[PDB]
C-alpha cells in the first residue's frame, strides 16, 4: 500500500553494472585502471513522488529476490551486490505492514567479461572472403593485433572468423626492462611506462586501454554507459557468435620480450605465472596463453641479452610452471585451457631450447616460417619460402659449404622445411607444429639488373636500403608492406604486374616475388600458389594446420588459399 517504486534510470548509471570494474576516461597503471570483483556492486535509486513511501523495499532479478533494505523517505538508493553475469528484468517494491507494490520490470544489465550479457557480435568481413567447410580439427590460426583499429582501420568484426579456429591476440607487453620497445620510437614506450605505474616488475598489463576496452564501436551498440567497450567487449560478443572459437593473448612478440630475458631467476617466473592466472580471471572470454618470447639465447631486438646456456630451460620450466597453473583454471572453471608458443626456425634459434621436453606441456608451437630474409640488410631472399631457393649458394641449403668469401656456413639456410626438419629431429610430434602464412611482404630498393648474377633472379642482386611507401599502399613502416597492398598495388587483378611490376615465382623455393626493375623494388611474400604449397606440405607431414600474421594485411585471399591448401595436398 506505499506507492510503487519508479526507478530514476540516469541516477542509476542507466541500469549498466558490472563485475569488472574500468576505468573508461583516463590512461594510468594497469592496477588502478582494471579491478575485477566476484560480486557486482549493483546500486539503484527509485523515486516514490506521491502517496506513502512505507518502510521496507525487496529488489527482484526474473522474479527472484535479491536484495532488501530500508525505506525512509520519498527517495532510496538501493545498494547490494550480486556475482552472476546476465541481463535480468529487475522489480522492486515498496512495503509497509499492510502490504507491497511493485514497480513495472525493467531490465538491468550485469557485465561480466565471458561475455554473458552480450548478443553475438554483428560481422561486416570483406567477402572476397570465401566459405569453405574445413574439418574443425585442423588448426587454421591468425593474428589479430589491438593497434590495427587506428590508421589501419581493421576491427574484430572485420575478421573471417568462421574461417578461424584460433585468434591469437597481439601482443601482451611484460613490466620491467623494456629498452627494446623505447627504441622502436613512437608512443608504445610511454604507453607502456603509464601502464606499469603501481605495477610489480614481470607482471602482465593491458598495453593500450583505448583499444582494448575503452573505444566506443558503434558497430558493436556500445554506448556512453556500456561497462565495457574496445576490442575485448567485441571478442567477447565474438565468442557468443562462435562458441568454439579459441582466443589467445599473446605475450611478447619481436619488441616486447625483454623481460623474458630475466626468465632465469624463478621468482620472476612465479610473479608473471600468478600475473597471468589473476589476467585469464579478470578476461573470461580468453581460452589460454601464448608465448612469443623472441628469442631464447637471443639474437632478437635486446642485442645486450640472450643466455644460450640457460634460455632454454627457463624456457622448458616456464612451460611446466604455465601448465600447472592452467590445469588449476580448468579445475576451478570446467573449461579447457590452452598453452601454445610462436617461436623462430633459424637453425641458430631452434638450437637452443629442447623443444621435444617443451611441448609435452603444450598444445601447439606456432612455426614463425617467415622473416627469414628483410630490409634489416641488402641481401635479397625468401622471406617466407618453403625451400631453398634457386639463389642459394652450393652446400649453402643444408650448410655443408662456404660463403662468397669462403667463410664455412654455420648451418642449414632459413627455409620452413629446414626449421621444420630440425623441431622433428629433436623428437616434436607433427601434430603439435603450426606451420605459418605471411599475409604481408618485405622489400628493398635499389635491387636493379646490373646487380644481379643471374639476369632473371632478382634474390641474385645487392639492394641500397629497405623498400619505402606509403600508408595507402600498404607500407606502415619501412620495408614492409601488407599483402593486400601487394595486390592492389603491383600485382593487379589478374596477378601479372601493374605499375612497372613484374610477377616471378621460383618454384624450387616455392615463393613469389613482385619486382621493378627501374626502381630496384623488390618484395618477397606468399602468395596463392605458395600458399597451397604450404597447405600441400603441411598435409604430407601431418602437421596440426596453419597459422598468419597478420590478419589485418589480407584481402581474402591468403586465408582463402589456406584452406584450399589443406583441403587440396596430395
Ligand atoms: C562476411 C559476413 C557479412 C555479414 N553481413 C554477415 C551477417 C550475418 C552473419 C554473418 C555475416 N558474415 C560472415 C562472417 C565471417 C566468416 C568468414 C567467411 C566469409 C563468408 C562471407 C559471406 N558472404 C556475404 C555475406 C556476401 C557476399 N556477397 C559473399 C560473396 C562471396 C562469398 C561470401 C559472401
Ligand atoms: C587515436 C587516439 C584517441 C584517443 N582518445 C586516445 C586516448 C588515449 C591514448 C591514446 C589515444 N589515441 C591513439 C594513441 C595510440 C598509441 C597508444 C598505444 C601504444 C601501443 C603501441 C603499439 N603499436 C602502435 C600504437 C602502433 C604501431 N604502428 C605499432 C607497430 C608495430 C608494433 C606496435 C605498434
Ligand atoms: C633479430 C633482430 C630483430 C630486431 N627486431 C632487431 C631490432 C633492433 C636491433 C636488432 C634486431 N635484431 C638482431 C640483433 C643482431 C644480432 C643478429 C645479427 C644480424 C641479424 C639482424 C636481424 N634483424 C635486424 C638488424 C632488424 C630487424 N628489424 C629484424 C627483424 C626481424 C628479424 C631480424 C631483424
Amino acid at each position: 500500500a506505499p506507492t510503487a517504486p519508479s526507478i530514476d534510470m540516469y541516477g542509476s548509471n542507466n541500469l549498466q553494472f558490472s563485475k569488472i570494474e574500468l576505468a573508461m576516461e583516463t590512461t594510468s597503471g594497469y592496477n588502478d585502471m582494471v579491478k575485477y570483483h566476484e560480486l557486482a556492486k549493483i546500486k539503484v535509486k527509485f523515486n516514490q513522488w506521491s502517496g506513502t513511501s512505507g518502510d521496507t523495499y525487496n529488489v527482484y532479478f526474473d522474479g527472484v529476490k535479491v536484495a532488501t533494505g530500508a525505506i525512509t523517505g520519498s527517495q532510496t538508493t538501493a545498494s547490494f551486490e550480486y556475482g552472476q553475469g546476465g541481463l535480468y528484468q529487475m522489480e522492486i517494491e515498496a512495503c509497509d505492514a499492510t502490504g507491497c507494490s511493485k514497480s513495472a520490470p525493467v531490465e538491468i544489465t550485469i557485465a561480466d567479461t565471458d561475455g554473458s550479457h552480450l548478443k553475438p557480435l554483428t560481422m561486416n568481413v570483406d567477402p572476397n572472403n570465401k566459405s569453405y567447410n574445413t574439418d574443425p580439427s585442423i588448426v587454421m590460426g591468425t593474428y589479430f593485433v589491438e593497434w590495427g583499429i587506428y590508421g589501419r582501420d581493421y576491427t574484430v568484426d572485420n575478421m573471417p572468423v568462421d574461417n578461424l579456429t584460433h585468434i591469437l591476440y597481439g601482443f601482451i607487453p611484460i613490466c620491467g626492462p623494456n629498452e627494446s620497445v623505447k627504441s622502436v620510437g613512437g608512443n608504445s614506450f610511454n604507453a607502456l611506462q603509464t601502464a606499469c605505474r603501481g605495477v610489480n616488475d614481470y607482471e602482465v598489463v593491458i598495453h593500450d586501454p583505448w583499444a582494448a576496452y575503452q573505444k566506443s564501436f558503434p558497430q558493436a551498440g556500445h554506448e556512453y554507459s556500456t561497462p565495457i567497450k574496445g576490442n575485448y567487449a567485441m571478442l567477447m560478443a565474438l565468442k557468443q557468435r562462435n562458441p568454439d572459437l579459441k582466443i589467445i593473448p599473446s605475450i611478447g612478440g619481436g619488441t616486447l620480450s625483454d623481460p623474458f630475458y630475466d626468465f632465469v631467476d624463478k621468482k620472476n617466473r612465479d610473479t608473471f605465472v600468478a600475473s597471468v592466472k589473476k589476467f585469464l580471471k579478470t578476461w573470461k572470454f580468453y581460452d589460454g596463453v601464448d608465448i612469443d618470447w623472441e628469442f631464447p639465447g637471443g639474437g632478437g631486438a635486446a642485442a645486450d641479452k640472450g643466455d644460450p646456456v640457460n634460455d632454454g630451460p627457463a624456457y622448458i620450466a616456464l612451460m611446466r610452471e604455465l601448465r600447472v597453473m592452467l590445469d588449476e583454471l580448468e579445475a576451478e572453471t570446467g573449461r579447457t585451457y590452452e598453452l601454445t608458443s610462436a617461436i623462430g626456425v633459424g637453425y641458430d634459434k631452434i638450437e637452443d631450447v629442447d623443444y621435444a621436453d617443451a611441448v609435452q606441456y603444450m598444445d601447439y608451437i606456432f612455426a614463425m616460417t617467415y622473416d627469414f630474409y628483410g630490409g634489416w640488410n641488402n641481401v635479397p631472399g625468401h622471406q617466407t619460402a618453403l625451400y631453398c631457393g634457386s639463389f642459394m649458394r652450393p652446400g649453402q641449403c643444408d650448410g655443408g659449404g662456404v660463403d662468397e668469401n669462403g667463410e664455412p656456413y654455420k648451418g642449414p639456410a632459413y627455409t620452413a622445411d629446414n626449421g621444420i626438419q630440425l623441431l622433428l629431429a629433436q623428437g616434436v610430434p607433427a601434430n603439435k607444429l603450426v606451420l605459418g602464412t605471411a599475409m604481408y611482404g618485405r622489400g628493398w630498393e635499389g635491387v636493379t639488373p646490373d646487380t644481379l648474377t643471374d639476369p632473371n633472379d632478382p634474390m641474385t642482386g645487392t639492394a641500397t636500403g629497405k623498400l619505402k611507401g606509403s600508408t595507402a599502399q600498404g607500407v606502415w613502416e619501412d620495408g614492409v608492406i601488407d599483402y593486400k597492398g601487394i595486390k592492389s598495388f603491383m600485382l593487379g587483378a589478374n596477378n601479372t604486374g601493374i605499375n612497372g611490376f613484374e610477377y616471378g615465382y621460383d618454384a624450387q623455393a616455392e615463393a613469389p616475388w613482385v619486382w621493378n626493375r627501374s626502381t630496384g623494388e623488390l618484395i618477397t611474400f606468399d602468395d596463392h600458389r605458395s600458399v597451397l604449397a604450404k597447405g600441400n606440405y603441411a598435409k604430407s607431414l601431418g602437421l596440426a594446420g596453419l597459422f598468419s600474421w597478420e590478419i589485418d594485411a589480407d584481402n581474402g585471399d591468403i586465408l582463402n588459399a589456406m584452406h584450399e591448401g589443406m583441403a587440396g595436398g596430395v
